[PDB]
């Protein structure tokens, strides 16, 4: 009965996850639920034959095949969870497209755009309307979202099909809001916005009408520019959105509190609200606001992504893992340390940008794996584990990791040269970890290894078991292709490299770990995705525990401002 | 309170004027009264610097000074008259939009076009508002009417000020109306319209949304096509309006007593209606409309115009006049008789088009005076006059005809050649009609003239002044800058040339009349265009009176529909 | 026979002067000579009925009447000059556009806009293709500058204007050039432009096609984004401009000298070349590049303006000042002292920001005067410049101050109170300047004292006639509307207040000099606008050479790089 389109940006990339996650918190608060329906303007599915990280972090959490790139803030948010009908495509569509028009349902007939491709979103938005999550029954308000971009050949029809459902019903059941960057200019300083004037053009050139308020910003500006888009939009003067926003998600709700906008989209859909203190309720939010502001150690902690500017493999990790350390009062500061020129390349070009990275990370605590991108860094990976091992620090259970990890081990402790890279050129005797597919049921010939499985345990004291309440059969994802062989293991369990993780059928040995070690994980599993506030991850929460073990700070607060 | 906007057409001269005199008599006949306010999109007055005859009717129909062009029916058709602040085009706008910026009320702010120019048309429009005619009091509802063209450069601020007035108050207020030509082709068959689907777009690309059904034909089509306008249009099927209008205004009510059209526009304006049989009075425009295709006589009656194609000379002449003929049951069959070929050009080079025009005007009964174009015809106008005097026929007063009366009546009751066209060459010495402007009060220097003037009669008994009751002062206006001079009618005196009408001074001679002649029928003003349906005009109508005498005609049906 | 558009800017005030100005003096190096047309898509001249200063700097730099804004920087870099037929904008041929059409001269045949308008801009540029200043005989190339705005609603004739010549002849004599600025990210790094792609969507979509390469920096940004403009638009990936200006003029020269853009453009339209270093003479502007960049002194000096940010009372006036002062090796820095915030408004309010005002200004040693804009600002502009005469400081001569350097002079000399400002509330007994227009030839009625008037000085040795070789007739404009009464001046004479400038009349006392203080000038012309690289201005120059006379530092360096 409600719907109401999410307009993300121009870029998947750019900062639209915050913004999009406002908007689905507002009614979970006031005790209904919602969903989440979005819709990638490219050509087919991101995680097909284009790179596993370049643009768009693609990972595995909580579904049975591929997903998008920006909903990982919403399971995590929100109490809703996404599956193999949310991650909806320009590709996924086409798929159907051709084949209703060759099997024969309407005659053969030569269509062209309208009544059909307008009419074929129809189906798309009224199955997933009764169809919520498994923590719902019917959502009242079933809200659309676009991301990717916005504005381009193939947005014709979506502008065709977006008045359809608003002609049909009132107008008390649709709210348009377009995109309006603000820019910054360098020689003068007044905010004049650009973006604004010219979104508006649009509008009114394929049949559309704006109502709401879009900005963008980073600090309160004067009010000398809101009297000047309301003039253009012929709207509310005191209904002008001023979002300051920086780098984190506590900068939104403070704003609804001061302009007047909780009271005002209550009225205009005629929705009932569980009134408290403000309208919803406000107490969870602002507990893990001020007290977030209030803990500080600048840690040193070396950190290896990628690249130096900001890639696709830490946008949704970095913000996670910081909600779940709060309850250590301990902030861990992120470096930039390139794994590209660290090898041959940079030893042997110019020694300035070499010896800067070793001062680094060999006085740090924690050190975290990367990955890998075909042949772009295969030598530097393996002596910053192997270092971090031997001067007594301890490392995290990173995937992508587990084909670097077998190499120091056997040339260390024993001495085995041939073994080395077997993600390049399969070509040495000693291929420990290599490609094999999936050869059990549901996927067959050479799929992907990943999809619901059933991970069982086999040990009992360690420190990735005993913070979920000793479990017995939790269910975790994965995202790799490479398996161990059973038959390489030889040496593995003569020595203390003890297994204290396995899988249903024992021979996988997905979970590894080194005895001696004060504090070692390894797995192949994603922890940092699901480090939600309410739950700490294992392995980063275990090694600021076993670091000083200072748990008699609580006590020394008392609540001073009570 | 009410504005309701009327599109014209695409042309100046295409039979826009029975279109939006449809509209304005529906809420006349209720007991209600509108007003006429229309809009020019040219560049400014058509009767200043381009010719007064060749697109567009330009008269003096109850105005002191210029007239637009589609003004004539209206006043005829409704109760209603128009004034000096009905003609409103876009050159009049621009003398007080320069104005306005090089004095100095708005504290001289340099801006672009808004908010000026969409303010600037709110003053035209709440002004006419609730100033109306000479009739009523203050009209609830202020149509505004679009003639001209449509779809032009300059119509950009039209769009945004038609949706200021409807964005402040309800949605029960207006109703937009487009237009869309039906064409018809030789070729196929099937009436596909394409400018249906096109006009369409032109509303969506400006920020516009079309509410009603706009059509327009010439025969009762299939209903294969009714409801392909309303899937396009998103409106009901049983309100497409399938109008086959020929050439007349009868082809009109007929159509909204089958649709059903008369009472939705009721219910969706919450407006008051008077019932007694048909929502409103009917009964008035049936006695008129199958009466009129009852009488017959095919008589020979010759017309003079200027082209053989449809010009701008007789576009509101010849339908007031038929509606005055009703009274004496006969018919006139007008045809189309050249003035320009039938001087030198045509006798010395193929005498084809002469002679075959003198076989239709010998034995008529009605022969009109054409104009003047420059030097486009002189001669010709001079004998077609006096040969049918001397075949004791008679004659009409049209304007426009002085100049050559005074030719034929000194070369043949006389001997003057020396007399010749003074309106092309004022070389001559009996000059006896020559250009002097109005030397009195009002007009000042070379100026026309016309205006609000008294015209007293002299006489009594005669043709052109008993049929208004014996009156004493008629008002009358006149289109003409050519005057006579009172020193050269010395001769006109001392023969049978008499003088049945003059003016306030008694000097200027605007009323002529040839004794001896059985019916010589000769003036300046126009006549015609005052054709009132319940007044016919004077020469016209004792020209059929005063030839038969056939009074005996009533007498013989008594009422068969009884 | 050569055409080449320049197109300017967004907002009339951002820095387009230098842009255009860069390629006015390409020519001028090589030996030949061009012209400088522009027009104004805004309403009408700025110095009309809006506000004389506050978005655009008008003067009256060799005029007869009303300037522009960018006309300034032309006259000094190149050796052409300004007329009265230099000011095209959309007013000026709206004078006559409405006065063709209702004299008479095209038969009055109702148009819309081509082919007319489209043609009368042909009579705007082949009427001043041979007809440029006095200098030149017949320029070859002749550009056609675009200043103000760009892209609107009037600019879709523009755009169908700049085809028809280059339609007619060949394609070696155009060379189109748009617009896109370069923005900066606030959280990335990467100068990804946004305008580039979308300047190109709007010369596709009207009939143009981009040929050359605009872009507009500060910094020499890196290779990466070169290559992203050429393909885009199918250019050569050599030809990209990486303009690094910053705010001054020596950052333009240097480039073309390293990309190769001035060989480019000769072999393009065939013109000729006078070789002999680099193309173009450089010598000369590279000795005044290199010792600008020589110069420091960081002198205090308390400049007054009008409000804190870039306004434009002085965007031409710090530029051309600076490169006049380079004969004495100083530097002057300039300040912001806001003149409004300074009154009754402050001490009665907050002291916080009035006495670190007055610490700034008795310290320094030039002290400039500001102007008036009407009740904005009266008291603090006179006690300004009585404190800075007391503490033996020299002053400056700066119009727009004559009517406040009278109040002072009569209460510490004299004791007159009732002499208070008379351009606000002329109700005083003791107005000595007031409103007199000119009472001459050539301008009648109520008029602005300016134009090409006479100025005759009355005696001899002083500081602002012995650096013009003695002259005794210099031609000086001026631009204020208030005059001096010969009749209130007697206690003018009988002190020390003698005047060293009159007119051709005698009466009017132009120029007004205070004897005894070591340095007064006042006037009420500006020597500002008319500081011409090689002739210094009199006041500012006089100033720092009568300081220190510092005449032996030149006989110091000895050319240490030759």
């Amino acid at each position: 009965m409600k719907y109401i389109l999410v307009t993300g940006g121009v870029i998947s990339g750019v900062g639209k996850g915050v913004i999009a996650s406002s908007f689905g918190t507002l009614l979970k608060s006031c005790g209904l639920d919602v969903t989440s329906i979005k819709i990638d303007p490219y050509i087919n599915i991101d995680a097909g034959t284009f790179s596993p990280y370049e643009h768009g972090e693609v990972y595995v959490l909580d579904d049975g095949a591929e997903v998008d790139l920006d909903l990982g803030n919403y399971e995590r948010f929100l109490d809703v969870t996404l599956h193999r009908d949310n991650n909806i495509t320009t590709g996924k569509i086409y798929k159907l497209v051709i084949e209703k028009e060759r099997t024969g349902e309407y005659l053969g007939k030569t269509v062209q755009v309208v009544p059909h491709i307008t009419d074929a979103i129809q189906e798309w938005v009224e199955r997933v309307a009764q169809t919520p999550v498994q923590g719902s029954s019917k959502p009242q308000v079933c809200i659309v979202e676009l991301g990717g971009t916005i504005g381009d050949i193939e947005g014709m029809p979506f502008v065709e099909a977006f008045r359809q459902f608003q002609f049909r019903v009132k107008r008390e059941n649709f709210c348009l809001a377009h995109v309006s960057l603000v820019p910054l200019p360098k020689a003068t300083g007044e905010p004049k916005t650009k973006p604004t004037q010219s979104s508006v053009r649009e509008l009114r050139g394929c049949g559309l009408s704006p109502d709401l308020i879009v900005c963008r910003s980073e600090k309160p500006i004067g009010l000398e520019v809101k009297e000047k888009i309301s003039n253009f939009c012929h709207v509310g003067p005191d209904q002008v959105i001023c979002i300051h926003d920086l780098n984190s998600i506590y900068h939104v709700p403070l704003l609804m509190e001061q302009n007047g906008v909780i009271e005002y989209l209550n009225e205009r859909l005629q929705l009932n609200i569980d009134m408290s203190k403000r309208t919803k309720c406000l107490q969870q939010w602002r507990d893990l606001a001020r007290r977030t502001e209030t803990v500080r150690r600048e840690v040193c902690i070396a950190v290896v992504g990628k690249y130096t500017k900001f890639t696709d493999s830490y946008a949704s990790v970095v913000k996670a893992l910081q909600h779940a350390a709060l309850a250590v009062n301990r902030k861990l500061e992120l470096v930039f340390i390139e794994s590209c020129l660290l090898e041959e390349e940079t030893l042997h070009s110019e020694p300035s940008k070499y010896h800067k990275e070793w001062q680094k990370l060999c006085d740090s605590h924690g050190i975290l794996v990367p990955g890998g991108f075909g042949s772009r860094g295969m030598e530097g990976k393996i002596r910053a584990c192997q270092w971090a091992r031997e001067n007594q620090k301890p490392l995290l259970g990173i995937c992508l990791g587990l084909q670097a990890a077998v190499i120091e081990f056997a040339r260390n402790k024993l001495g085995l040269k041939d073994a080395n890279t077997t993600e390049i050129d399969p070509n040495t005797a000693n291929a420990l970890v290599i490609d094999m597919p999936e050869h059990h049921t549901g996927q067959l010939g050479g799929t992907m290894r990943l999809g619901k499985r059933i991970t069982v345990f086999s040990d009992g004291p360690s420190v990735i078991r005993q913070l979920y309440g000793n479990p017995k059969s939790v269910q975790e994802r994965h995202r790799h292709r490479y398996e161990v062989n059973p038959k390489y293991v030889h040496l593995l369990e003569e020595q203390g490299m003890r297994f204290v993780g396995t899988d249903v059928d024992k021979t996988r040995m997905e979970i590894i770990e080194l005895s001696g070690h004060p504090y070692f994980v390894a797995t192949q599993y994603h922890p940092e995705y699901l480090s939600r506030p309410l739950k700490p991850s294992p392995p980063f929460l275990g090694l600021i525990l076993a670091s000083v073990d200072r748990l008699n700070q609580y006590i020394q607060r008392g609540c001073r401002l009570s």
